[PDB]
DNA sequence: AAACTATGCATGCTCTACTGCTTCTGATCTAGTCGACT
């Protein structure tokens, strides 16, 4: 019962547009600290008869941190290509 | 004089080739991404 399944993208990513909107580095620790703070205890309270479940933040560390990514090649689409992919598929 | 038969013709139908026009498809040239090398 990975925690990532109830856990919407939108929520990470107004996280982030909080972050980089904060000018002070304390109000980006402040967000961070929070959205890891309400992962955690939601962690701690899905996984109450567990047994040592192999669950962690790494679902979204690895999005937060996309540059240590090693587990996944490289995906083959740059920017020309997501440019590229964006015209044909939006049928612009 | 009337009934049956004969030829004769026309037109629509079917097939096979023939030619020319239009559209689809296969072969041939380059940008980008990853990788190799000095």
């Amino acid at each position: 019962q990975t925690v990532a399944s109830h856990v919407p993208f939108a929520d990470l990513c107004s996280t982030l547009e909080r972050i980089q909107k904060s000018k002070g580095r304390a109000e980006k620790i402040r967000h961070f600290r929070e959205f890891l703070d309400s992962w955690r205890k939601f962690h701690d309270a899905l996984h109450k008869n567990h047994k040592d479940v192999t669950d962690s933040f790494y679902p979204a560390m690895r999005l937060i941190l996309p540059q240590l990514e090693r587990e996944r090649m490289a995906y083959g689409i740059k920017e020309t290509m997501l440019a590229k992919l964006y015209i044909e598929l939006l049928n612009l």
